[PDB]
């Protein structure tokens, strides 16, 4: 008992990252149940572009600074570095604190973290925000886009499936942020724009989504975390984060949305 639901799938998950040829961390909880379903759910992963959880301080931040989010920054042509899809469009204009935060999330804007990042303290403001609310796993130590190296063994810029999902969950549904800050955290969430062949690819047509990906770009490192609300049922959080030994090795969306279908048939609702 207790472990059931992960026995229920540790032999279609093993199958799984055997195919993918690298490894698989999956944790994912039914916040009605208290189910859980873990596979390598406390090995570290490569957080890559899913280190949301910077929106998540720059929301916690300003319920202590008041007009925190409408602030407009204003960045040279230097602070823009590769993948700015969203920053790059502003760069003789500036955005808000907000603007800077919804690209991150949803568009994972590589300029606008590392704005935002500047703002918190650098990558040890961010850890710092993380263990104020009992994550003791996360750790970022670098900016972008050096935070993406995923060398195997490196625990820099890595934290676990479970400790995200956790983390995840005191954010988005529990108490970590205020009720107008938890919110605009999950609206945020709910508008990304790149995960639609991960988590999204796994759930059926009338759930609500909001997701964070993240992708290396080398070793098979992408990932993908969110909150999914069955129509009508207390909503499910998991993290699917992904691996591989080589670092000319691909990543695998597909093989993210397989396993978010293989956690979800664990704990009981269809995948
Ligand atoms: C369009 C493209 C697919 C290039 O993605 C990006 O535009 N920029 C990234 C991204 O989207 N971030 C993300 N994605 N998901 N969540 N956040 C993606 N990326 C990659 O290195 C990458 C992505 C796909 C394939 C490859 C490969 F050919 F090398 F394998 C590398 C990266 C790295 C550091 C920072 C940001 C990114």
């Amino acid at each position: 008992g207790s472990h059931m639901l992960t026995n229920l799938v540790a032999e279609p998950f093993a199958k799984l990252e055997q195919d993918f040829g690298g490894s698989i961390g999956v944790y994912a909880m039914d916040t009605g149940s208290g189910a859980t379903v873990s596979y390598r759910a406390e090995e570290r992963f490569p957080l890559c572009s899913s280190f949301g959880f910077l929106a998540a301080a720059v929301l916690a931040r300003s319920q202590q600074q008041a007009g925190l989010l409408d602030t407009p920054i204003r960045y040279g042509k230097n602070a823009l570095v590769p993948w700015s899809p969203i920053s790059e469009k502003y760069l003789t204009t500036g955005m808000t604190v907000a603007e800077l935060s919804a690209a991150a999330v949803q568009y994972s804007d590589n300029a606008a973290a590392n704005l935002l990042l500047k703002e918190l303290g650098g990558p040890a403001g961010l850890t710092a925000f993380m263990r104020s609310i009992g994550d003791t796993t996360f750790r970022l130590d670098r900016w972008e886009l050096e935070l993406n190296s995923a060398i195997p063994g490196d625990a820099r810029d890595t934290s676990s499936p479970r400790a995200v999902t956790e983390s995840l969950q005191k954010l988005t549904l529990g108490s970590a942020l205020a009720a107008p800050q938890r919110q605009q955290f999950v609206d945020w969430l709910k508008g990304n724009t790149t995960g639609n062949h991960r988590i999204r690819a796994a759930v059926p047509a009338d759930w609500a989504v909001g997701d964070k990906t993240g992708t290396c770009g080398v070793y098979g490192t992408a990932n993908d975390y969110a909150v999914v609300w069955p129509t009508g049922r207390a909503p499910i959080v998991l993290a699917v984060y992904t691996r591989a030994p080589n670092k000319d090795d691909k990543h695998s969306e597909a093989v993210i949305a397989a396993a978010a279908r293989l956690a979800l048939e664990g704990l009981g609702v269809n995948g």
